[PDB]
Formats: C-alpha cells, structure tokens, sequence
C-alpha cells in the first residue's frame, strides 16, 4: 500500500548489438540492423540503408542500465512500483521499413527467439510482443502461430505498414484470423513503418511527435472501416504510446461519416464505428490527462497506462510522481481500471491481490 | 416540444454560376472554379485542371432547396432555431489549391465584394468568411485590411496550405500581426487546400473521412509548437468541421514533447501548447457528443457548434433533436457556452430577443 502498483503496456529492451551477427545465416549477416558509433553520433544501417542518426546524448539518454542488463530491469520495476510490463523491440523495429520479405521473416524468427529465451525468460512480469513480417501475410501468420505455441500473447505491427498493404487491404484477413483464433491481441505502436522526421521548420519537435499519431488514427479508421474488427470480435487491438482522448474524437467523426455519408458507405457495419472502437480499440499513454477524461465523460474505457520505460516520453525515472498526481482526487475504480485491470484484460500475468 | 436559440460556427453558401465569368477580365475569367453537375457526377474546373470527379446519389444525396435560393435559407434559419451564422465559400475554397498568385488574388476580390454585396446584405445574422490569398503574404495581408475596412469579422484559410507554406513558416507572420491588429479571427475549414492523402479501398467513405482531420491536427500544431498564437496573445483560430474531442489530446501530446524532449524544442514559448490551445484555439462540430467531454472533463471550453448547412454531415432538417439529444442531462451553463457564448466572444450579430 506504500506504493500505487501499476501495470504498463509500453515498454522497449534494447537488443544485444550482436543479435543478428550471431544467428542470421551467412547471406543475410550484413544487411540485419547494424550501427556505427563515431563523432558524436549512432549511424543505424539496414540492408544499405541509413535509416536513422542520433547524437550519442539522446541515443544513450534512452540507454538507463535497466534497457540493457534485465536483472537491472526488474529492480526499476519494483523501485517504479510497476508489476506487469508489455516489452516491445527498439532496434527490431526496422523490420517494418525492409523491402526484402525474405530478410525481415529471418530477422523477425530471430528476434522473437531471442526475447522469449532470453528475456521472458526472467520472470512472468514481462510480456513480450512478437514481430510478425509487415511484408508477406504468409510469413506473418506462420510466425503469429509460431509466436503462440511458444506462449507468446500479443504481435507487433508498425503504425505504417508497406505502400499496398494499407490495414483496410484483404492481404491482413488471414493474419486477424489466426490473430483472433490465437486470443492474441494485435499491439500497434506508433514511430514505426515510415520515417519518423517529416517536418524540419520552427516548432518541428512538437510538430513530428504530433505526426506519429495521423498513421495511429489511419490505423484505427482502416480496421474499423473496412469490418476487419466487425469480422473478428474476439480480436482486440491495442495502440501504443499515442495518448488516448484522440480514440472516441474518432469514434464520433466515424459515426458522423457512417450515418450521415451511409449511402457512399461500402461496406456496412454489424454495428457502429463508435461500438466496434469501444469494444475492441484499447490504446495507451504516459503523461495525459486527457485519457482519465476519456473515461469519466466520453464513455472510453480500454484506457491503459503505460511506463514508455525508458525512452524520454515516458515517466522513467518519476513514475510514482507522475501517476500520484494524475489520479490526485480521481475515482479508485477508475484509477484501476486505467492502471491495472485493463492490462489483466489483455495481457496474463501474476495477479497481485487487489486487495492490498 | 419547445426549440432553442443556438448559434452556428460553420454553413456554406453556393456562388453564382456566373459569378467569376462576369467580373473577371478575358485573361482569368475562363480560369475560375467551375462546377458541373451531369450524368450522376460533380466535376470541378480549376485552371485547365479537373480538381474533383465525384459520384452523386442522385436519389439520396438531393440538396435542400434553400442552398439554391438565398431566402429559402433565412427562413430555414428560423425554423431550425439558428440565429447567428458563420458562412463559408464552396466553390470559392478551390482558389486555395490554385497555382497562379494572379488568379487567387483576383478570384478572392470578386468573391469578397459579392458575399458582401448581395448574401450579408440579406441579414446581419450572417457573418461572412472572407478569403484571403494562400500563395502571396503581402496580398493577403492587402485583402485582410481590406476586408476589415468592409467589416468582415473573420478570413478563410485552407486547412492544408501550399507546399512550402506551412503555417510554422515566417512567411505568415505579416498575416498574424495583421489579424491581430484587426481583431479578425482565422477560421481554418478543413477538406480545403491540395487534396492531401484518397484511400481506395474498403471503408474508403469512412477514412477519406478521418483523413481530413490530420491537415487540421497538423494546422494547430504549426501555430502552437512555431510560437504564432504566443506571439500574437490576441490572434484566436476557429478550425471549422473537424469535430472537437481531438484538441485537448493535442494540447496533451505537444506538453508531452515540450517537457520530454525540451533539449530538440526551438522555439520556446512563454507558456506550455496546452495553454495556447485553451486560450486562443477554437473548434466546431455538428453531432459529436465527445464535444461536450472536452468541456466538462478536459477543461477546453473553445468548443462551438454548426450546422454545416447545407451539406450532408450537417443536421438539416433535425438541429433541434440533434442538439436535444446532445445536451439532455447536461449543465445549461456548458448548453450556453457551447451553442451561443463562444459564438458571441468570436463574432458580433444583433442582440438575440429575450423569450419570456
Ligand atoms: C529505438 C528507436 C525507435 C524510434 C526511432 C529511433 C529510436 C528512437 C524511437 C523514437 C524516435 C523515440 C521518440 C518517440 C518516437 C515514437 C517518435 O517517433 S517521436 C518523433 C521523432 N522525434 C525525434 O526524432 C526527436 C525530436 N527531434 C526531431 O523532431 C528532429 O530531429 C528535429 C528537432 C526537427 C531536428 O531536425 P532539424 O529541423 O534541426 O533539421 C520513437 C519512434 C521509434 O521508431
Ligand atoms: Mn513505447
Ligand atoms: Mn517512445
Ligand atoms: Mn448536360
Ligand atoms: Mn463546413
Ligand atoms: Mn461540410
């Protein structure tokens, strides 16, 4: 009772630089994610690609002991007052940008056997998202199936899939599927897919972590339109680190469009944009403030709190600070629901009493 | 079974066939947007260009006689309960995706001196939207103070403006200043500029939808994050037709960025996004219900609402069940502020006659 104990369901684990050296056949070794440090700054390289430059300040401020050593982990955990941790990749995460289908299954195999074996492995704590291939719809159930067998119980997908494989495409029918026979759920996280730095005038910074959420939104707008969660009610979908109060906004406007626009509307819905959102669209956040309002006033309730440990969006290292004061005067049942319960909807891990 | 006075943030009017045709010289008259409607199809011309080739529903998409004749309209005002009216362009909102710095000057002139000419005329109910040219800062800023001394209250700007004309360049600040200095409100419509992103596929009614959301999203961030509205504390922006709910979940995302990412963030600004965006960022909406969360719940009270007569995502004939339905068990003080206050604090109409 000292602490509030939270759930988070966004999280990231730095991988080990050697990942894909190591256990990638000899033909592929070269092209997997690689980086090169010098001056001041992290050049990542994938397949004769420059796909990212940092400075070595902000590459190694999301580089706490923690990302790295999972027994560090762990204790940051306990100190954050945070039991259950969804774990998503950081340098997997360029698997979404390969154009080659053969490379990204490969390093994608690799990736999921390493953090079930390696990581996981740990403590019941953590639950890891598998990578499933952005590129190949065969290549992506194959692996969600054998993500599964292994007990794996949420996939990744990048906000911003491949040109053509837009969400509302028939290509992504066998994946929810398998997805929703599996009880997985589908975890999108935003940054992902596409390049992450679109504007470069005055205010950039806050225009590009703005421009993050518009493939979150197109995400959510695509798998409702098109009947996709309409099709598959037991597959539920989660949107990380996108903050929350944006979801029934969407809701509304896709109502707007539904009702008003019916007659353009191909196809129809077994029931509403609003209902299908609300049923099955969950979606998480750090610091805003918004998302308890989301709760209490708009009838959004797949509200999920999430650490972002470690990156800088996130609470790490005043996660008790942050969380205290956001739910300063706010009803306990609703505090739980958007801390805990969501999260042991979703994900199974250990349960705490909820009497403590 | 009574109605209620309200006011209305967002209606277009259709211009006059003719209306470029006769009062252009032979160099541009041929140039200007041109509507047809035939064989179940919209086509729009904009210089030598096909701008839009949209289906229409001949059966169920049928326009209200009073979008056609401007005194069936005033009485539609007074049997949907509406007293003040923002008016907006439709064909005129094409001079926004126009190439030429010529044709958009001289197109936004004859529009300007026809709205007020013979539509604001009809009755100070309505409150004109003046146009004010997207590609050239000194003639937009010449038409501004033109259209002040006309008594024009706010301008239109496109939600997406022309490429290299972000609103977070330097190039909009003569137009600011202006508008400040006016005292004129900018009124940023959404669905306007060049066409950003189609979707194709299923659901593509209800995306295209969504889509049209993030050039808006986009459009506050811009002025936010580039220190417009912190440098201009008397500037204040009405986004038109893009719901509301979204607003505060962005003030929350740019604090987010702002405090986490500080070390990235050129300019700073003399107080957080959030508090801008409370300050001086005005939204509309029609049917949406989370419209009224954002002001119980996230302490974002520059919600208005519109009809968006005459257009189908409007609520025409039913604005009173609408806005029954909508405001049932709510504070009529949040009833006031939403349907009249915020109205009144951006524009001036005859005082309303008391009822009883
Ligand atoms: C492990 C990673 C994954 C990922 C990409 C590389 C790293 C890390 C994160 C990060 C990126 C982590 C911040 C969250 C998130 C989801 C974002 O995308 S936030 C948006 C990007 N923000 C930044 O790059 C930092 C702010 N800086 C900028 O915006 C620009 O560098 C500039 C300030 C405009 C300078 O440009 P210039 O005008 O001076 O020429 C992720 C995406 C994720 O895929
Ligand atoms: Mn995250
Ligand atoms: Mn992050
Ligand atoms: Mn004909
Ligand atoms: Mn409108
Ligand atoms: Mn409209």
């Amino acid at each position: 009772m000292e602490k509030l104990w939270l759930n988070s369901a966004d999280s990231h684990v730095l991988e080990p630089d050697d990942l894909w050296e190591r256990a990638l056949p000899a033909a592929l070794r070269d092209r997997a994610p690689r980086c090169v440090r010098d001056n001041g700054r992290e050049t990542v390289y994938v397949d004769g690609q420059v796909v990212r430059r940092d400075p070595l300040d902000f590459a190694d401020a999301m580089r706490p002991p923690g990302a790295l050593d999972h027994h560090i982990r762990l204790k940051d955990l306990d100190d954050q007052g945070i039991w259950g941790e969804v774990v998503f990749p950081s340098r997997g995460l360029w698997t979404a940008v390969m154009t080659d289908p053969v490379l990204a299954r490969e390093c994608i195999k690799v990736y999921n056997d390493w953090l079930k074996s390696d990581f996981l492995s740990l403590s019941p704590r953590l639950v890891g998202a598998a990578m499933v291939s952005m590129l190949d719809t065969d290549d992506a159930v194959a692996e969600l199936r054998r993500a599964a067998d292994l007990g794996y119980q949420t996939v990744f997908l990048a906000a911003t899939p491949p040109p053509g494989r837009e969400f509302n495409m028939d290509v992504w029918e066998p994946l929810w599927a398998a997805a929703e026979e599996a009880g997985m759920t589908v975890s999108i996280h935003i940054g992902t897919g596409a390049d992450t730095v679109v504007a470069r005038g005055p205010g950039g910074a806050v225009i590009n972590y703005v421009e993050t959420l518009f493939p979150a939104q197109r995400a959510v707008a695509q798998l409702v339109a098109s009947g996709a969660l309409d099709r598959h009610p037991g597959l539920r979908v989660l949107i990380a680190e996108a903050g929350c109060a944006w979801v029934p906004a969407l809701a509304d406007r896709m109502d707007e469009a539904y009702r008003q626009h019916g007659m353009f509307v191909r196809p129809k819905l077994s029931m509403l944009p609003g209902e299908l959102v609300r049923r099955q669209v969950y979606a998480s956040f750090q610091h805003d403030e918004t998302a308890i309002g989301a709760v209490t006033a708009m009838n959004y309730t797949n509200v999920l709190w999430g650490s972002d440990y470690p990156h800088l969006e996130g609470t790490f290292p005043r996660t008790q600070e942050v969380v205290t004061e956001l739910f300063a005067g706010v009803d306990p049942e609703v505090r739980d629901l958007i801390t805990r319960r969501n999260f042991t909807d979703l994900f199974t891990v250990p349960a705490l009493p909820a009497t403590v």
